[PDB]
């Protein structure tokens, strides 16, 4: 139906369809040269996906327009009636392949860890993530009713949203980067200095580009450019899946705008809770630039 | 009629219409805050005009699309039947104004020198200029028959083309920069490092821009961007004036491509002649990067 309730799998709340996609996924075979883009929802998946695809296409914009980003970078656990699962889309994806997922480590196909697949993880401060997720819940009909912002924020703090706990997600993948090749990025860093981050990515994937081509990538991976690029702004998907009139996928693309949504009371409650949850974590985020 | 013969004024060969525009121009009054873009044809007039207008509009692309570049930056000596002379277009151009000319110092309105108007001069190596001019002569019907490339090159060496001698032009304006505020740029330098040159321009016009806005200007003043921008590629002008099917205004935008046009014999003849003409000149160009 519409806005169906989430379904729990191994302690993780998942969109019904995606939970179903986990069955077939057990057969997925990762290749040594795959590159997995991993993120907790709304942390910059699309953004880093466009960056990586441009790098992979040698900065050739025309090639990057060959199809929408969700087509160029198969969504691993994706599934929907009548549409090939991301796992199927991956059957005709040429190597080297770029893959996307939001799956907690507990649901991640073991094959990706055994094959030592290079991982590009992107994290974003929890407040901007929460707000971005609140609006995403509204336009992406596949999600359950978000309720009021206060109610959503409450569910967000206990990980009772699609894909579970933000706190758990950013922490476990941070810890994984110790026994697995993982480049851990920050949405805020990318906002601060795009080129600097794009250069780290280039080094991580062991590639090189002319200084001029890099500046070219920077420009076409900017919010302004990606907002207007129909191959990255998701405006080509059926309104039944994503309704941009309710809230555009490319919303604001800023770091620190959570401040116009969080009330003073919610902020104090959130900070308190946040300190307990991130206590023993060496990770350090920036709520604004 | 069509492709009429050039008309000489004070030793300078000029397009008939432009020579006529010199009469009214004697009344032109320069303002202390004007900025004059000066160049020998095909040295990067349009290129630096877009750069300056973007800087003047604070990097706002929308504002830079308000009209074609020849509208935003009035062509001082321009004239054509039924169209307001550049001098007229300058009556409704708000200050601070950006102005364009190709006029040798001998025909330049005295008012511009007396008012100490800041000048941005751009020079380009003679070989790329000649070749670029040869193709421009073909598409811009206002010019007389260019003849064969060999014939044109011959007329170019003796300054028997529209606006006279390239050698005289680049040299006199270079000498003017000693008693007048003049920022003397090189097309090749801009090709080499766009940002570096855009930063020199910013300093010259005593303005500043956020690092990010500067990178923005760089991208939108790139050949690729200006070629597709109808407000800078001249595709909006009547085909009777400019026929892009014969040769696009935005041709190649490269430094060093003269080598695929000049024959070995023409090259040796040109170098010999060039050495005599540039003997006592401290100016130094680069034929390639
Ligand atoms: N090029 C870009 N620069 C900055 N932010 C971008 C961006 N492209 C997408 N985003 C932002 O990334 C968030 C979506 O994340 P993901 O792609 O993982 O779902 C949205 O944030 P907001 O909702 O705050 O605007 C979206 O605006
Ligand atoms: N952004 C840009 N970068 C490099 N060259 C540019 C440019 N914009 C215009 N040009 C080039 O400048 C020359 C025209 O000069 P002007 O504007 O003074 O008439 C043409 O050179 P070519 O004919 O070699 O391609 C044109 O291609």
């Amino acid at each position: 139906t519409s806005r169906p309730p989430l379904e729990y799998v191994k302690g993780v709340p998942l969109i019904k369809y995606f939970a179903e996609a986990l069955g077939p996924l057990q057969s997925f075979q990762a290749r040594p040269d795959d590159l997995l883009i991993s993120t907790y929802p709304k942390s910059g998946t699309t953004w880093v996906s466009q960056i990586l695809d441009m790098i992979y296409q040698g900065g050739d914009l025309e090639k990057c327009h060959r199809a929408p980003i969700f087509m160029r970078v198969p969504f691993l656990e994706f599934k929907a009636p009548g549409i090939p699962s991301g796992m199927e889309t991956l059957k005709d994806t040429p190597a080297p392949r770029l893959l996307k997922t939001h799956l907690p480590l507990a649901l991640l196909p073991q094959t990706l860890l055994d094959q030592k697949v290079k991982v590009v993880y992107v994290a974003r401060n929890a407040k901007d993530v929460a707000v971005s997720y609140y609006h995403f819940y509204h336009m992406a009909k596949v999600h359950p009713e978000p309720g009021t912002w206060d109610s959503f924020l409450e569910k967000f703090m206990v990980g009772e949203v699609s894909y579970g706990s933000w706190y758990q997600h950013v922490q476990e993948w941070w810890e994984l980067s110790r026994t697995h090749p993982v480049l851990y990025l920050f949405y805020e860093d990318m906002k601060e200095n795009p080129k600097r981050e794009i250069q780290k990515i280039l080094e991580f994937v062991g590639r090189s580009l002319p200084e001029e081509t890099v500046d070219f990538v920077v420009q076409h991976t900017s919010f302004k450019e990606m907002k207007k690029n129909p191959m990255t702004n998701y405006t080509t998907v059926p309104q039944e899946f994503m309704d941009h009139s309710i809230s555009p996928f490319m919303r604001k693309g800023m770091a620190g705008d959570w401040k116009t949504t969080f009330t003073v009371a919610q902020n104090e409650r959130f900070d308190a809770d946040y300190a307990e949850k991130m206590a023993g974590c060496s990770l350090s985020f920036r709520s604004e630039l």
